[PDB]
């Protein structure tokens, strides 16, 4: 798809078998979403944004469609605004920026 | 040009006659440039994303150029940790995300 920047460039998101709206995010280096069960151990992370840092919790090689194109790749979960898919997941799906 | 998410998607942007780098941001509603002069009114804002809300100061009209790319709108001007060209921008300049 070409999707253009008029309103925020939410999209659906599958993960954990579940539905999600995720916003398409060139300004976030990883993806984060909000609290939810993920599979296997995590690591801790901090990460820093426009109002300062938050703690997140950092799972590697997690199933995830975007959509309708699947990736696997590191998922942060914490105390984002909004699920962000970031450039880690956007170069899986071969994202690019284009004008 | 077409930007890959490899890397930051980071541009050299012209604005109040100075040369700044700035983040190709998709996931920024507006624009925040760090603190500098910009001319006419403006008015008071608060923005918020990971880690919460920094205030600023919103400026109208204002025309910037990034790559070549003329275009006019609100910039934002206060202490963020990364200047940001947004949404209200990249649509000028005609910048889709394509997958
Ligand atoms: C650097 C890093 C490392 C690992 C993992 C991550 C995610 C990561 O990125 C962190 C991050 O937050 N990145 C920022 C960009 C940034 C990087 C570094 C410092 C500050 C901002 C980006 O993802 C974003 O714009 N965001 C994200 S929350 C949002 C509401 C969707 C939106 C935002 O603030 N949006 C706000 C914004 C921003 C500028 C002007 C106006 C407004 C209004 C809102 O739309």
């Amino acid at each position: 798809p070409q999707i253009t920047l008029w309103k925020r460039p939410l999209v659906t998101i599958k993960i954990g078998g579940q539905l999600k709206e995720a916003l398409l995010d060139t300004g976030a280096d990883d993806t984060v979403i909000e609290e939810m069960s993920l599979p296997g151990r995590w690591k801790p992370k901090m990460i820093g944004g426009i109002g300062g840092f938050i703690k997140v919790r950092q799972y590697d090689q997690i199933i995830i469609e975007i959509c309708g194109h699947k990736a696997i790749g590191t998922v942060l979960v914490g105390p984002t605004p909004v699920n962000i898919i970031g450039r880690n997941l956007l170069t899986q799906i071969g994202c690019t920026l284009n004008f």
